[PDB]
């Protein structure tokens, strides 16, 4: 069946010229709204949530892990490292790397999280351990953002990512302290105001992680606390046919606005 909301998302997609994927979980009743919910999309930096969560899980049995120093060398810098560059020839703790990766989308920080987990497959392994059979991380930064159409590397589906974000931020995939820490990091994100958040009523609060890559890939995954109702989990993925396409955060805001108006 096709709902009014799905029809509106299709119209938005048609006018955008790209491919849009949406997955909403409304925890007020556990219902879901999906648009291309089972198609694969390149995650780009939204994958950093899985990596930070995997490290949080390891910290449940190692009380001092988050305070563990990790060396940052000149050779570790990649294409975007706003936080890590300040620490070259120095160190960053795993908590500092997680916060930098999540709140500023630092790529060097993400690579340190991936390394701590034993490589991209370590992130995938954690996803499997928490019930996500779809997610796959195959490469490090910055190549995991190539976002080539048809390429299965570093992809997931909106349905799977929404389910996983719910389990991580509202459920019990992580211990209570770690869940709280992940939510605190997401709510402190600095990069999301033009994405999902721009399509929501101003009174609502939320935590999110954005993603950007080639083929104008523009992503955002969010946990949302609407005014007067149970939380929502929303994933909005968008990718375009040309490698050098421009970013379209407004399309994500438009998708979020349609979802909100459909409540
Ligand atoms: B994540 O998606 O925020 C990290 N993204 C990238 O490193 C990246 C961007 O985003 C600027 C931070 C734009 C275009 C790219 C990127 C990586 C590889 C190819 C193209």
């Amino acid at each position: 069946q096709t709902s009014a909301v799905q029809q509106k998302l299709a119209a938005l997609e048609k006018s955008s010229g790209g491919r849009l994927g949406v997955a909403l979980i409304d925890t007020a009743d556990n219902t879901q709204v999906l648009y291309r919910g089972d198609e694969r999309f390149p995650m780009c930096s939204t994958s950093k949530v899985m990596a930070a969560a995997a490290v949080l899980k390891q910290s449940e049995t190692q009380k001092q892990l988050l305070n563990q120093p990790v060396e940052i060398k000149p050779a570790d810098l990649v294409n975007y490292n706003p936080i890590a560059e300040k620490h070259v020839n120095g160190t960053m703790t795993l908590a500092e790397l997680s916060a930098a990766a999540l709140q500023y989308s630092d790529n060097t920080a993400m690579n340190k999280l991936i390394a701590q987990l034993g490589g991209p497959g370590g992130v995938t392994a954690f996803a499997r351990a928490i019930g996500d059979e779809t997610f796959r991380l195959d490469r490090t930064e910055p190549t995991l953002n190539t976002a080539i159409p048809g390429d299965p590397r570093d992809t997931t589906t909106p349905r799977a990512m929404a389910q996983t974000l719910r389990q991580l931020t509202l459920g019990h995939a992580l211990g209570e302290t770690q869940r709280a820490q992940l939510v605190t990091w997401l709510k402190g994100n600095t990069t999301g105001a033009a994405s999902i958040r721009a399509g929501l009523p101003t009174s609502w609060t939320a935590g999110d992680k954005t993603g950007s890559g080639d083929y104008g890939t523009t992503n955002d995954i969010a946990v949302i606390w609407p005014q007067g109702r149970a939380p929502l989990v929303l994933v909005t993925y968008f990718t375009q046919p040309q490698q050098n396409a421009e970013s379209r955060r407004d399309v994500l805001a438009s998708a979020a606005r349609i979802i909100a108006e459909g409540l």
